[PDB]
């Protein structure tokens, strides 16, 4: 396989990115990683045969290194206690510094793509269709928190991103009553989704998720949010989405697999069709 290792520089971070590639058309899927981002290999190729699945698909493929519980979101300052001595400027990276260095010095467009996420970067993948629609047309959210601004969430997801790499959630996005949790919402957010129709994957697995509080209470949290979304986006108007609980999902490498390549012939019509 042709893949690549590039160094993409962030002028918004001040340092290089880097980039996994592998080409194969015009038009990519970005692969977002996981709550526990290593700085060595993207999740998707540590733990997934992805680049050899979506090989001559049609489509390029995209896995960004980086971004230890960053929720690939531009942050409003450094993560203070575990010594991060720069801004997270994520969303900036991927909707303008990245896809620019694709574009000039390998063609890749820098519109009508698709965002895949898991865990951590599924609402991700959510947000930035609802904010950058031209970009991605698509979009995927495989385990993601859907509703991050609401109840238990924000404490949560708090309690996660310290547990993954000492981050703070307040650097990120503020104290939860702060105007960031709602705009990082896709509940919130799916009027955007549905104006823009977006060709939205939702998948919802069960059992173990991906604190010190007790699975079976996490796993109810879980499946109401999860339904409200489903629930509200039909609500709201729209048409275009994908909901998929299947009873033996887990949140788990091999059904984020199944997933991905599940929806391939789906990306495939919607984004060469």
């Amino acid at each position: 396989l042709p893949v690549e290792y590039l160094q993409v520089p962030s002028a918004s971070m001040g340092r290089d990115i880097k980039v996994q590639f592998q080409g194969g058309g015009p038009h990519a899927v970005y692969l977002l990683d996981g709550l526990r981002a290593q700085d060595d290999y993207n999740g998707w190729d540590i733990n997934t045969p992805a680049f050899e699945e979506y090989y001559q698909s049609g489509l390029s493929v995209i896995m960004p290194v980086g971004g230890q519980s960053s929720f690939y979101t531009d942050w409003y300052q450094p993560s203070q206690s575990n010594g991060q001595n720069y801004t997270y400027k994520w969303e900036t990276f991927l909707t303008r510094e990245m896809p620019a260095w694709l574009q000039a010095n390998k063609g890749v467009s820098p519109t009508g793509n698709a965002a895949v996420g898991l865990s951590m970067s599924g609402g991700s993948a959510l947000i930035l269709a609802a904010y950058y629609p031209q970009q991605f047309p698509y979009a995927a959210s495989l385990s993601g928190f859907l509703n991050p601004s609401e109840g238990w969430w924000p404490t949560l997801i708090g309690l996660a991103m310290n547990d993954s790499g000492g981050y703070n959630a307040n650097s990120m996005w503020g104290p939860s009553s702060d105007p960031a949790w709602k705009r990082n919402d896709p509940m919130v957010q799916i009027p955007r989704l549905v104006a823009n129709n977006t060709r939205i994957w939702v998948y919802c697995g069960n059992g173990t998720p991906s604190d010190n509080i007790p699975a079976k209470f996490l796993e109810g949290l879980t499946l109401r949010t999860n339904q409200t979304f489903r629930d509200t986006y039909a609500a709201d108007g729209g048409r275009n989405g994908v909901f998929n609980f299947p009873p033996n999902g887990t949140h788990s490498w091999p059904y984020w697999n199944e997933q991905l390549v599940a929806m391939k012939a789906d990306i495939q019509h919607v984004l060469n069709g």
